[PDB]
């Protein structure tokens, strides 16, 4: 642990020798399957992984309610992630598919989620990272209906406000988007600003009522587990002068494969709460 007041010497003397103390640290971490994922590789639920590689451990995975008459229909590539004193506060996932944007959307309603967390953009050097799941007006994807209320554009980042509606439930639901359209094609922000300034405005907008928040970016590992680390640390940084990025990032992993994807990455979730201490 590192009280937020040595934060700066810590990220100063890791830094040092091109980053020894970093590129060590990191490379403590797990690379790959820690755990089981049985259901995650199930022949019949290939195609609900977009990377093959980084799918959904047995153990955390959020379970889908089966649709009636379809076995394996009780998976989606997403894991839950304790938030800072509160249990499964977050949805590791990836990034929608054409084939599971329904299972997305009746997660986000079973699990009573009101906000969405968006932090890859659709297509990043060429390649479709994450297909459009949600409507420009109004879109029914089966029993659930969507449609787009609010748009506000800001430097980093979007805000899509929709108003959702499931059929047979007489209920409006607010569930907003927050889509961080400022990382860069490659590596990591050069002024973790702009992450730090939409952290605050999802943390700020979430109703401390509702369920998990679901993060997700192409694969649902590096900038998912990025945006969930700095947003943990940030409240035991407020809550006891403390951090402790490296057990944060270690529990991470022992929800969900490879969270964290980059040492760039790790060295960024530092930069970034250095920055928001300071």
């Amino acid at each position: 642990a590192i009280r937020v007041a040595d934060l700066l010497q810590h990220i100063t003397q890791m830094k040092c020798a091109e980053g020894y103390g970093f590129k060590e640290e990191y490379e403590s971490f797990f690379e790959g399957q820690s755990a089981p994922w049985d259901s995650a590789k199930k022949d019949e639920n290939r195609m609900k992984n977009r990377y093959g590689n980084i799918i959904a451990y047995d153990h955390s995975r959020v379970r889908l309610q089966t649709i009636e008459g379809d076995t394996n229909s009780d998976y989606i590539n997403g894991n839950y992630i304790d938030g800072y004193h509160r249990p499964n506060h977050y949805i590791a996932t990836q990034g929608p598919m054409q084939e599971t944007i329904y299972d997305f959307w009746r997660m986000v309603w079973h699990e009573n989620t009101a906000s969405i967390i968006m932090v890859t953009n659709l297509v990043e050097v060429g390649r479709v990272k994450c297909c459009k799941y949600w409507p420009d007006d109004t879109e029914i994807y089966k029993d659930i209906k969507v449609t787009l209320i609010e748009t506000e554009l800001l430097a980093e980042y979007v805000i899509r406000t929709f108003a959702v509606e499931k059929r047979g439930v007489h209920e409006i639901r607010e569930i907003r988007q927050f889509h961080f359209t400022g990382w860069p094609d490659h590596g990591v922000p050069y002024h973790a600003t702009g992450l730090l300034g939409f952290v605050r405005q999802v943390k700020s907008k979430s109703p401390p009522s509702a369920g998990p928040l679901v993060v997700h970016c192409s694969a649902g590992a590096g900038r998912t587990g990025c945006f969930i680390v700095i947003d943990i640390m940030l409240d035991m940084a407020e809550r006891e002068g403390v951090v402790d990025i490296y057990n944060c990032v270690r529990e991470l992993r022992s929800r969900r494969v490879n969270m964290v994807q980059t040492e760039e990455q790790y060295v960024f979730i530092h930069d970034a709460i250095l920055e928001a201490c300071l």
